[PDB]
């Protein structure tokens, strides 16, 4: 249960962050419109909330579990990390 929740949450996070980074890719962060900035902020807030939900789930994962499922969750977490770093790169114009 909580494992599936971890996957779903992490996937949603990485997706939303991907969107943000793609927005910053297409449009210059400093030239982006107020509307674009609001959208970015909303997506960031959503991601944060979901990340917290993940942090609420991990504790509930008793050991041991299926290696396959654990790897899946870890991979999705790594995907979040990657997308987050990319977002930061584009936002700071250091990409």
């Amino acid at each position: 249960e909580q494992i599936g929740k971890l996957r779903s949450e992490l996937e949603m996070v990485s997706g939303n962050v991907r969107v943000m980074s793609e927005m910053l890719t297409e449009l210059v962060p400093t030239q982006a419109e107020p509307a674009d900035l609001e959208l970015l902020q909303e997506l960031n807030r959503t991601c944060r909330a979901m990340q917290q939900r993940v942090l609420e789930l991990i504790p509930q994962i008793a050991n041991e579990q299926l290696t396959e499922e654990l790897l899946i969750v870890n991979d999705n977490l790594n995907n979040v990390f990657l997308r987050h770093e990319r977002f930061e790169r584009f936002r700071t114009g250091q990409t």
